[PDB]
């Protein structure tokens, strides 16, 4: 559900590098997108942005770095309010209203949880760092799609 204070601060500083710069979150958020599409095709037509891209050119897009860093962006603030119950429930909210009346349904947003705890445990060099992102993400996803 939650994170202790040790645990986001042993995650972020894995995440450092990846995350420093906004290119370099946005290219972070990419690489998430490039597995969820490689995974998922049909989904990349549910962003307003990528309308008209298939997989052959949505790696090279323009519109895949604008939801790189939205996407980037968000999952650190995510984190980082992991041990806060009050602000991580208003990014819980604020992830419903991002996700409500979208092409992408409950079902397939939690289904979609494997691939970024995945992506994630690949960055993460500790085995505890590897178990709780998957609890704290798991638990997330589940909790935005409730909304939705
Ligand atoms: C915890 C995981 C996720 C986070 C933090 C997240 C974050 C976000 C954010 C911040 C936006 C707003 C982007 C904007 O400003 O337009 C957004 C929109 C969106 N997201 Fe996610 N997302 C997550 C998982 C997913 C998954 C698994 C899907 C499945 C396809 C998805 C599909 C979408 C769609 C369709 C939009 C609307 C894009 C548009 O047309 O403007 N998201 N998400």
């Amino acid at each position: 559900a939650v994170l202790t204070q040790t645990q986001i601060d042993s995650i972020l500083a894995d995440l450092a590098h990846h995350t420093d710069t906004t290119e370099h979150i946005t290219e972070m958020g990419v690489s998430i997108y490039k597995t969820l599409f490689a995974a998922h095709p049909e989904y990349i037509s549910y962003f307003s942005k990528l309308q008209g891209l298939t997989k052959d050119n949505v790696g090279q897009s323009e519109g895949i770095r604008y939801y790189g860093r939205t996407l980037g962006e968000e999952l650190i603030r995510l984190l980082k309010a992991a041990s806060n119950p009050s602000v991580l429930e208003e990014r819980i909210v604020q992830g419903a209203k991002d996700h409500k009346a979208r092409p992408v349904t409950k079902d397939q947003f939690t289904g979609a949880a494997p691939i970024f705890i995945k992506f994630f445990q690949g960055l993460l060099k500790k085995q505890e760092d590897k178990d709780a992102i998957e609890k704290f993400l798991l638990h997330v996803m589940q909790a935005i799609a409730a909304k939705m």
